[PDB]
């Protein structure tokens, strides 16, 4: 049991020689993680990927020997913690809504957002602004937020609950948090009941009073909570890890910022390189699982971790490297297999567009501070910065 609480701030803001010295000693590992829990790592890139797609491997709560607390227990009815065939059935629910169709649709409403949050940056007096505060973090909570039916009043509120579920000091705190959130959220859902609101929540509530068998209310609450989880803290970490993979490589700053036909594969890189998923989202083995004869209990919790994936280096050839040119087809930043984020157009859209707007309206945008006085997230599931102090010309 390697104890990744004691290993302190140094794993947290480079966490990847430990997951490569793990994976160079066998596919899978007991940890500890910060806050006291056991669980397994699963890491190299092609153990990872047969992971994430492999059946033996659940996301249902009822295949975890760790039970549930109340608190969580009102919210794990959603697609990401379900298995066929609830989750066949949760998924196409909301299948459609996330399209690149659908999404391209909110192309100009996502620009406007950016346009404007990026004006706001500049008007600072000495050229100076932390990119988390003022573009990472408002962006998609804003996009999201919209989307849902979140009213302008009440999203502030999520920041908090967020921050408290997935940063808190103590688990007992998290459990407060996701208590009040999902208070909340029910009495969201009560609010659009027969209301006709055209956004996605009072479509969802629709759905829910006309065939309670197609939606339950549990799985209302469920789905509100998971499309807000991923709208927000994912991609706002990927707009702010992956601006900060630009700003400390000089060099393809430059080399973007000269060329934009270079902008998707730029964001890809990103992905693969400080991608915010550090670890996948909770799997329990059914029965027991041999990993090249580490054998791992059923029930028991197992991280694939992403970001060892994206360091394997024969998988992506010297994996330390940041380019933006490099080939990162297959890389699994948002999963593999059927539980693959439906989100992934809106994410890249929104990343896409706030990086572009950056080096476009930013004059020799550089870091404003030095990488170690950057303050890493020790959660090892999300990778992702306190602040982001940047400055410009
Ligand atoms: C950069 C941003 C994002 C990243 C890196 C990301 C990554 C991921 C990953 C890794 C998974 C699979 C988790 C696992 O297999 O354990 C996932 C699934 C999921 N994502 Fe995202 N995602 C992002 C943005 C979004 C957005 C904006 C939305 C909301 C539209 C969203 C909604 C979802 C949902 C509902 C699932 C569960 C899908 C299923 O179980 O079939 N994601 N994503
Ligand atoms: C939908 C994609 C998104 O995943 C999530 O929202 C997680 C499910 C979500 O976990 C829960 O909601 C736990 C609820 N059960 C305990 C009841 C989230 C807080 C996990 C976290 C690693 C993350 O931010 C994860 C963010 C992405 C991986």
């Amino acid at each position: 049991v390697l104890d990744l609480g004691a290993l302190g701030q140094d794993f947290a803001a480079d966490p990847y020689p430990t997951y490569a010295r793990l994976r160079a000693e066998g596919p899978a590992h007991r940890v500890r993680t910060p806050e006291g829990d056991e669980v397994w790592l699963v890491v190299g890139y092609d153990r990872a990927r047969a992971v994430l797609a492999d059946p033996r491997f659940s996301k249902d709560w009822r295949n975890s020997t760790t039970p549930l607390t109340e608190a969580e227990a009102a919210l794990n009815h959603n697609m990401l913690e379900s298995d066929p065939p609830r989750h066949t059935r949760l998924r196409k629910l909301v299948a459609r809504e996330f399209t690149m169709r659908r999404v391209e649709l909110l192309r100009p409403r996502v620009q406007e957002i950016v346009d404007g949050l990026v004006d706001a940056m500049l008007a600072a007096p000495d050229g100076r602004a932390d990119l988390m505060e003022s573009l990472a973090w408002p962006l998609p909570i804003t996009v999201i937020s919209e989307l849902l039916g979140v009213p302008e009043p009440d999203r502030a509120a999520f920041r908090v609950w967020t921050d408290a579920f997935v940063f808190p000091d103590d688990p007992a705190q998290a459990q407060t948090a996701m208590a009040e959130m999902s208070g909340y959220l029910s009495r969201l859902i009560d609010s659009k009941r027969g209301q006709d609101g055209e956004d996605l929540l009072s479509a969802l509530v629709r759905t829910s009073d006309e065939d309670g068998s197609r939606l339950t209310s549990e799985e209302l609450l469920g789905m509100a909570h998971i499309l807000l989880v991923a709208g927000h803290e994912t991609t706002v970490n990927l707009i702010a890890n992956g601006m900060y993979a630009l700003l400390s490589h000089p060099d393809q700053l430059a080399a973007l910022r000269a060329d934009m036909t270079l902008l998707d594969g730029a964001v890809e890189e990103m992905l693969r390189y400080e991608g915010p998923v550090e670890s996948a989202t909770y799997r329990f083995p059914v029965e027991p699982v041999d990993l090249d004869g580490t054998v791992i209990p059923a029930g028991d919790t197992v991280l694939v971790v992403l970001a060892d994936a994206h360091r394997t280096p024969e998988r992506f050839p010297d994996p330390h490297r940041f380019d933006i040119r490099r080939d990162t087809a297959g890389h699994l930043a948002f999963g593999h297999g059927i539980h693959f984020c439906i989100g992934a157009p809106l994410a890249r859209l929104e990343a896409r567009i706030a990086v572009r707007a950056l080096l476009e309206r930013c004059p020799d945008l550089a870091l404003d501070v030095s990488p170690g006085e950057l303050v890493w997230y020790p959660n090892p599931m999300i990778r992702g910065l306190k602040a982001l102090p940047i400055r410009w010309r």
